[PDB]
């Protein structure tokens, strides 16, 4: 269960975005292509011994989250980065959910592999 | 036109002036980058904690057609970026498999060429 995830207004992400429910609270996204990993920025909820180096320092794993998409949920673990300005879905969660990123001119898509929305 | 020219996937290789190029294909970036002898610059800059000069724009060629486009021209990134203006211009779409990803235009057709 994540806690407050709270005051993202200060720092949204830019698009491609997506809103997901995880650990029982909204996060916003930056779907990130940049980043092996997903990270959560602020109360992640438990944390794991486990811990990966970001190039840099060290943060820890969450145990495992459920994900809220708008037709499925998935279990994921994500690094508690809070020096980051924003929560993001990075290659890990992308390649499990084979989403597709689309862009459009006015913005960018985010959908599953079969189109669906995957934003609550 | 650039001089002398490893990202991990999502990879692209294009030609960007006359050389070929291999990017990380990066939603998180606003603006592309190059890192490596990226030809003249601008004048002009962008502050990114630093400021970087915009090259002069560049011949991108792309299976789906050529586009003109100014990259970033910052060395103190690990490797070439195509960031989200130049995606929005060709409409890519990228799409995950389990292993990998493909990078591909507006009606499904992959971007590179090589
Ligand atoms: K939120």
């Amino acid at each position: 269960t994540l806690g407050d995830q709270g005051g993202q207004g200060q720092e949204p992400p830019p698009e491609p975005r997506i809103t997901l429910k995880v650990g029982g609270q909204p996060v916003t996204f930056l779907v990130d292509t940049g980043a092996q990993h997903s990270v959560l920025t602020q109360n992640p909820g438990p944390l794991s011994d486990k811990s990966a180096w970001v190039q840099g320092k060290r943060y820890r794993w969450t145990t495992d989250r459920k994900v809220h998409l708008a037709t499925g949920k998935v279990t994921h673990s994500f690094l508690h980065v809070p020096d980051c300005p924003y929560p993001l879905l990075g290659r890990d969660l992308l390649t499990k959910l084979k989403a597709q990123i689309h862009f459009e001119g006015s913005g960018a898509q985010v959908v599953g592999p079969m189109g669906q929305p995957l934003q609550v």
